[PDB]
């Protein structure tokens, strides 16, 4: 390269001149304060780590495009929706609870955070493999967890906290019956669906709103693993879907899903059986039948794991025009909540990282900070300005926003005609289920509750029976006869536990 | 507790009124900005984790005591281990390449990180359960823990990124000898033992000098567990160890080590036949017998996970007056690095948090910073000063160093009499190593290098063979039939890998 | 101290053996990298220096006390303020613009940032030392500061910025007008007056509500300095007001002043001629008279100002019962902003350094984090437990809140019957100001107005017609003389502004 | 722009709407959590201050570029420094002690830290305003600076606190008496001389090495203010230095500075009548002689300030080949603290921010961590490798290296025939100063000694007769009549000082 060069630079770009030895005085000397390039190295790899996210610290992704293939302008004026657009794509899957080391096949909530590089800007559909979650409000979400992570004593994940929480927040029972059910062990990340969970606003270019859900349908299917399978799994390779996925794509196999979504016309929201800003809900397609939009397919692997998933920063703050929030609380939680948490886990600009930076112009009012890149120049740091650097004043009503009237309060939502805590699981569990499906359930529900505190147990068993009395039984005797699986990921009992 | 208490307070110590719902406009509205408990709790969930340890990041530990049984006056003036004394430690056990969450029985090395809160400062022997490692120049360092992590595109840990390390710097196979060995899967922490590894300097009373060894004996013995064994439990329960030391400590059994050491004179450390300045060899017990020093036991758990173990920060350059470091450059980049790593992984203060404080009183030259909790007053800001605030000023050679002569140079240390790459490992293998032990570490390096990229295998059989041409042959004969364990923890092959 | 002491120790409290010579190889050779004090002693150092707060860099403060001696009872029930109460106090005071060496004697407002250590935790009354500010909206605060501050290529102040934001943002006016006039240059800290600016919430213990102002008058009275004399102690002695404030309390001096409040009755507020929940008003005296509460004095010295003072991290949103925030979006931003400051600013336990430690026991949701000093033990982490660690689930309207109703929107807040933007304005110059300040008055806003943008210069003349047509006249008159003051902390014109 | 813009975007590259209103629920209801502008603008506010440089913290600089016009190839391989060769630079002024927004023009050094985009690396020269310094070991400078900066309660700087140091530590004379003279007080950056002041070492094609002092000469001559004068523009114009350098390139003036050498031997080091290797010397200019190498000049200001300067970086360990360190002890903790400041001030990636990333192709060792803007892709994470990425192992003596022979020691440097503490001082004093230099020099340290603490003005009138009999007699004299300048930036006495 250079007349000097050799074989490698400090940071600064001069050659290194070993990788290898240290700076010494003589062959048996000290090493000097002034090897710069040992405290360089050591300097960085002392600073590589950065926080692990939270939840969801274990995943992995892929890139791909979005092909739409229908015609739901009538619902929305968003460009990634319009006619035969396509679109970049960016899909993280993970787990919820366990550490960035911890294997896959843990029995778990998983992760579908799909972003779309939009002409409009960054458009994040931050979902899960469920189209519900195990709360309504985001105050319990920090308290839940916890619930789900580790004792403060032993530092050991235990049943008996995860009971004790659910319990005591019956709201948790439509989605912990879908968490016990087959689907809480995706046999790979291709072979789960992605659903958005929460209601979302989507606004027409003449102004008219519906709510709407998100399903992406996997059309590689639905396959899952036995508790069994996954625990052997968990211990002979702790990276399977990780794996899976990247030799997947690396072999010319590209992953896809069908995405459909539910249309509740604006004024049906308020008046809806259940209530669709309850995310404890999900909505009968009998009432709202699922809509075709497109096509996602997954067709390129990352070539810098950290750069590109580690750093990656999804929010669903990040909506574009044609695309709303709603009423759900947990929602607008998650809208402050994640942008939050990147500030810290990544840094200040962690929205001029590559991954993150939008295709589209970006002038934004933001300046300085600890590593700024792509800085403004000269451009008025104010508004108004005399200067001819624009910004934005639109006065009156958002077009993507809705009504509220009362008094500030903290109280649970009002329950529509249909709402409570059980009847969706029991429909789940009744009808939904097959029965050997119900066996299986029977089986983890019990397994998961095996070494639980005797008090929070009996609690457990008129949860379950809340949910359907057969199950509950079922579940009760198998737990009184000491039965039932070994759950990958957890257990309860013993002298470091509850 | 107050007149309008709720039952938990905010952050000002004012009534929080509900950890349950968000301040919202009516029942159905949306949350408001002002919802202030619902910031604190989510932004501070939002910091709760703080970036793992790099390398040993997965690990847990116990407090106990160390009482000198021995006299060892001659040796050292140190007052943590003269006649009688009884000294509170707290020990920290790990792993080395796996992450946080990563399970505790895959094979590697295990850490040993035990500080002593002695009358005069914290003392730290931060050691290791092998004599040995894997490198005698800390500018190696960086790229084997990077070796034994992960590749940078599919993030997955790699077998053949592993031996193209360690074959193409063979000072390694020493340790890696022992690390294929039996002693790569211990059962529990409490039946493996400790050791210092490195060579440190014991100053007596008078001045007089001794270049040392430290090993700490289990008095449970040393179990281990076969490659089949540890990835069972690496499926079925990931934190194993971690239980393990907390039940025991919890039921009243206090596991114990003998602390001994070897002693070998100053003058004599220049001349013996192997270099103990050289972190990849032991020293004959034949040459330098063992002399007791006394007994520790582990008899308390931590009350809080994060603050007394995750939050621990250990460091060899925390000697104290007796105890010195030594020419052993490895040791000497280890003084600078992990202060370093821990500013950034805990901060500024780090050593302000309680498990970090001495017992004694500390009048240190620092002020200011980020979360400065114990500040100094108007205590004076420099010396010399004319205000009453002492400070250190001993002019001349210190009582815990050494000479060096030569120009400023990058290259090996020099090799005494019997120095070379391959010889101990040769005799571990062939002399210590019983029948049966030989048999399963042909299995596990067979094993190892299963799937592993053709060229790094063949460069793997020369490295074999030079550490003993029996044992060699059989481990390529296994490998050309396709056999051998699955290692806990790694694999070769495939699609994702090299 | 100990046997082997040597005047200063180590961070892990061993002697530290040299402050003045750094570990050599002989006296003439290089310095090692084992320096383990050079380097605990340098990294420490550079390490010292935490972000200045943005705004309110320059500032410092005193301890003292605040002493209820009538009875407003009747209008709340906060412990602070019930009769006879004696409560514990800190107050910060500063400058708004400048940075953290920026002279004292620059014309801008001054912070007046009060904390109550109260029973019922710390209540804080983060002031200024006007009663009003520039805007209604936090959506332009960014925008305001910024104006403020620097220019983005040569980093200088620029009157023609700060005009060119002021005159596109009428709303500006009142606060202009004052910080144009004689207070804009306080004496001393001593010598003005402090006021809450913001409506705020006071319920009594039967949950009757008043919206209430707070203001505190000095008893040393109110105290300016000329242009003239503000910029000569600007280059004589930056730290003049840090001085006297220590000075004054050093020699036994203690500064006081009178809190009064105005009270108006909860349904008043939406009626009030004059918005009360927009910060750019004033409410009349005649209207509204000042009811007496008691005195605040300031007695002791801070014995550390980087730990004491430069680490205090003050919120609106520490409020106690019985005080709460109002419908002022201000306000509303500020309850957010602050908290959000000092996470990145001081660090996540910055609530737990000892000046910002509440003096009642503290129950709170949050766990771990960075410098986590005071840890939870083993007490539950999540909610409701079955483990007798309580938490708050109060549900229903709460007694600090209030109504609201409509659609979402960004608009301007509706007009009350006597609201503008020049108006109050009007009256300040008009009536309050005496002849002689009217003249300074002019000289100082011509003097303002020297060398800015002529474009922008004509604006400003519109702008102060508005305020009143006679002054207004009479600044355009002089401006366009090329006459009026050098005010201290700014210019326009040149090479190097706009 | 895009169909739907409105002037601004958000961070993600959507329309933002409003920068002008805040989201509330109808015109006079509170502000919604869900207004994801005001939060991003808010939290990106909060996090625009980084800490200020510690010393340094105040300055501002220009780019230009450097002309080699001699041929200095026999002294040094460096390719910037080849006959002919054209360098694009960046040059930051600065003073030492006062913080971000302090004056200017207080009396105190100023730095002169000139980086070179050489086509071998950034090539860093980090000098000041003056050939030596205070201190020659670097344990000292910590205590040093803290001397220079503030009280620890009451946050005043103090001539108490200066001089109890200064006297205390005789070493300083040299410097402290050229901090007194005339060039204590630049007219401007343009118009004072920058040197390396330390000895660093050129190593040619052949290897053959000298000792070299770098000599900037400004070619707008030498020009300082008084006192009075200094102490006037730090009222009015607290950024006259910066002002003045971004005015005069913006009217196309372009400062200039010829740059010389000195040149020793390399065995003449060891031997010369001062010691080289001794920062608080001079070397004689008839010894030896300067040899010029070229001109600097600077000729484009920067677009922005805070990218371009305030987060520039500059190491004295940024070398490049034909250019090393010194045995100067000084330079040698110089050589890790600057790096080290970095990594915490703007972070781990500082050089990968454009002004501080290299020209030429960068092949470092270094991976992952916060805000890791360009990534290394798939390549070798270690070394060797089998891979085809390339590393660097040079082995034995390197060629910008010395000798060293000794036991590990904390001492002063050995004199050399004429080193002392008062010698070179006293020549400056008597020899270089006018008549008028000495005067005003007299007025001046008076000046800076009035007010101080008795104790200390004794032991600073035996420091000044050390220097001198005849200007010592002069100093305690005048100050004995309580007489001398007003120093600007500091100040003693009084009940908030020592
Ligand atoms: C929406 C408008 C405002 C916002 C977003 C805002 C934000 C901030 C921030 C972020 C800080 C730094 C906090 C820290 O780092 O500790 C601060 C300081 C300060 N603010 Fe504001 N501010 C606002 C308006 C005001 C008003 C209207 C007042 C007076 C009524 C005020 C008084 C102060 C004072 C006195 C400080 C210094 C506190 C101290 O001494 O530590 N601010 N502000
Ligand atoms: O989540
Ligand atoms: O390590
Ligand atoms: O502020
Ligand atoms: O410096």
């Amino acid at each position: 390269t250079t007349p000097h060069a050799t074989g490698s630079t400090r940071q600064n770009g001069a050659p290194a001149v070993s990788d290898r030895q240290s700076l010494t005085v003589g062959s048996e000397g000290p090493i000097v304060l002034h090897d710069t390039h040992l405290l360089e190295t050591h300097q960085h790899f002392n600073r590589m780590n950065i926080p692990e996210r939270r939840p969801h610290a274990k995943g992995s992704g892929a890139f791909g495009e979005f092909e739409v293939t229908e015609d739901v302008s009538k619902y929305t004026k968003a460009l990634v929706f319009q006619p035969g657009t396509k679109t970049e794509t960016l899909l993280r899957f993970s787990t919820v609870a366990g550490e960035l080391g911890s294997p896959d096949t843990w029995r778990d909530v998983r992760g579908f955070a799909l972003r779309f590089y939009t002409e409009e800007g960054n458009y994040d559909l931050v979902g899960n493999n469920t189209p519900i979650f195990f709360l309504r409000d985001p105050m319990k979400f920090t308290h839940f967890i916890r619930s789900q992570k580790r004792l403060p004593d032993s530092g050991l994940r235990d049943a008996t906290m995860q009971w004790d929480f659910w319990t005591n927040n019956p709201e948790s029972a439509h989605q912990v019956t879908y968490l016990m059910g087959p689907r809480g062990l995706p046999r790979t990340w291709r072979e789960m669906n992605g659903y958005g969970s929460h209601t979302y606003l989507w606004v027409n270019a003449q102004g008219e709103k519906h709510w709407v859900k998100y399903h992406f349908i996997s059309q590689q299917g639905v396959h899952n693993l036995s508790n069994d399978e996954a625990t052997k799994i968990a211990g002979e390779n702790a990276d399977f879907h990780r794996q899976d996925l990247f030799e997947s794509i690396a072999k010319g196999d590209h992953p896809k899903w069908d995405l459909y979504i539910q249309a509740i016309p604006y004024e049906e929201g308020k008046t809806y059986r259940f209530n669709p800003f309850d995310l404890t809900k999900t909505i009968s397609q009998k009432d709202y039948p699922r809509i075709k939009v497109g096509t996602l397919t997954l067709n390129r692997n990352p070539e810098n794991h950290f750069a590109q998933i580690e750093s990656a920063a999804f929010s669903p703050s990040n909506t574009v025009p044609g695309i709303g929030l709603s009423p759900d609380r947990m929602l607008l939680g998650r809208a402050f909540a994640y942008h939050d948490a990147q500030l810290y886990r990544v840094g200040a600009h962690v929205n001029q990282l590559p991954v993150n930076r939008p295709k589209n112009a970006v002038h934004n009012y933001a300046f300085e900070g600890q590593m700024w890149y792509d800085h403004t120049g000269d451009r008025s740091t104010y508004v108004p300005n005399s200067n001819g650097d624009s910004w934005s004043d639109e006065t009156g009503p958002v077009d993507d926003g809705w009504e509220a009237d009362g008094t500030l309060t903290r109280e649970a939502q009002a329950l529509r005609a249909d709402d409570d805590d059980f009847g969706q699981a029991g429909t789940l569990v009744r009808e939904v289920f097959s029965d050997q499906e119900r066996d299986d359930f029977v089986e983890t529900v019990a397994g998961a509750l095996k070494g639980v505190r005797q008090d929070v147990q009996a609690r457990a068993f008129e949860y379950w029976k809340n949910v359907d009395a057969t199950i509950g039984q079922r579940i009760e005797d198998e737990v009184k006869r000491h039965e039932g699986d070994g759950i990958p990921g957890v257990e309860a009992g013993g002298e470091a536990r509850i």
